[PDB]
């Protein structure tokens, strides 16, 4: 079987990407944030707080005939970025893009932080990292990805991310019509429950390659692109009037200027991030400072190949019981 869902940006910033999501019988149609950093599946439901309820779309498992409470299971996950959910568990069907999965975790929201309520756009996450990070508890769950693996015609997922435009997230095939050149694979640690890998080196603009080790992880949940210090104030120290701004909460530039590329290795290849694809404008409505796309990852802990950096390739995640990653410029 195969799976190919588009993907939509959120705002006219890409700050994150939803993909509509079958749940249940009838079906029940959520968007969900699909998010290669994380293995939970979980969705604003009927179950949650009525007053963290904005906007959203709500699972409702009592309208639906396959829906079964997975008794006693809880789950609770914090996310980088400072926000939170947890609920209880059922079991439904659910399919993505054609591709269906029965008896697949569905994580029922009870309580979401203030930034999941004030967006109305996502209806929940669909975790695509490693099921040894999934949060329930006592008995842990499987991915929408692990579940589907065995029943795909190759196993693996990639996604296609677009730049102010939609992509498309495919399960089970490599569409070779959606990229240039060759596919470079990397090797992959799952020992975080990550998709870690590590990219070669990178470049500023039309500046030389520089050769060296960034250990990080393909993070589709993720907005930016959080490197090493050294090497955001290389890319920074080539834009007139950018800084760091403690207030701000990272790299700031006028929005005057015209940002450089940035280039990233993999193996022995490329790939290019457009300058534009560094802009996230203003940092209040109508100010002339704007937020960069590429900022430190120092007290994070990991370096983050975010939107940012996986937009401008396709990428392929490659399930096979060694993992590898693949990127292709497009």
């Amino acid at each position: 079987s195969t799976g190919s869902a588009t993907t939509t940006p959120i705002d006219s910033l890409d700050d994150a990407y939803i993909t509509p999501v079958q749940i249940g019988t009838p079906a029940q149609t959520l968007n969900l944030d699909f998010d290669t950093g994380s293995s939970d599946l979980w969705v604003f439901s009927s179950e949650t707080t009525a007053s963290e309820v904005d906007g959203q779309t709500i699972y409702t498992p009592s309208k639906s005939t396959t829906a079964k409470l997975l008794s006693g299971a809880t789950w609770s996950i914090s996310y980088g970025d400072g926000s939170s959910s947890s609920g209880d568990v059922y079991t439904d069907t659910v399919s993505v893009g054609g591709l269906t999965v029965t008896g697949q975790a569905v994580e029922s929201a009870k309580k979401v932080s203030s930034s999941f309520t004030e967006d109305s756009t996502i209806d929940g996450l669909l975790g695509l990292a490693f099921s040894t990070l999934n949060t329930v508890s006592p008995t842990q769950q499987k991915t929408f990805f692990d579940n589907a693996k065995a029943s795909l015609d190759s196993p693996v997922f990639t996604a296609d991310l677009g730049y102010h435009a939609p992509g498309t997230y495919n399960f089970g095939f490599i569409d070779t019509t959606a990229y240039t050149g060759s596919i470079t694979y990397t090797a992959v640690s799952t020992k975080q429950g990550f998709w870690e890998w590590t990219s070669t080196g990178y470049a500023v603009g039309s500046g030389t390659f520089k050769s060296t080790s960034i250990d990080g992880i393909a993070d589709t949940g993720t907005t930016l692109l959080y490197l090493p210090a050294t090497v955001v104030s290389a890319y920074w120290a080539q834009v007139s009037g950018a800084k760091s701004s403690s207030s701000v909460g990272g790299y700031v530039f006028p929005c005057s200027a015209t940002l450089p590329s940035f280039t990233f290795g993999v193996g022995s290849a490329r790939i290019v991030i457009p300058g534009d694809y560094i802009d996230f404008g203003p940092i209040s409505t109508g100010s002339s400072s704007c937020f960069g796309g590429i900022q430190s990852s120092a007290g994070i802990g990991i370096n983050i190949f975010g939107d940012v950096a996986l937009k401008a390739a396709f990428v392929v995640f490659n399930g096979a019981t060694t993992p590898t990653l693949g990127f292709a410029s497009k």
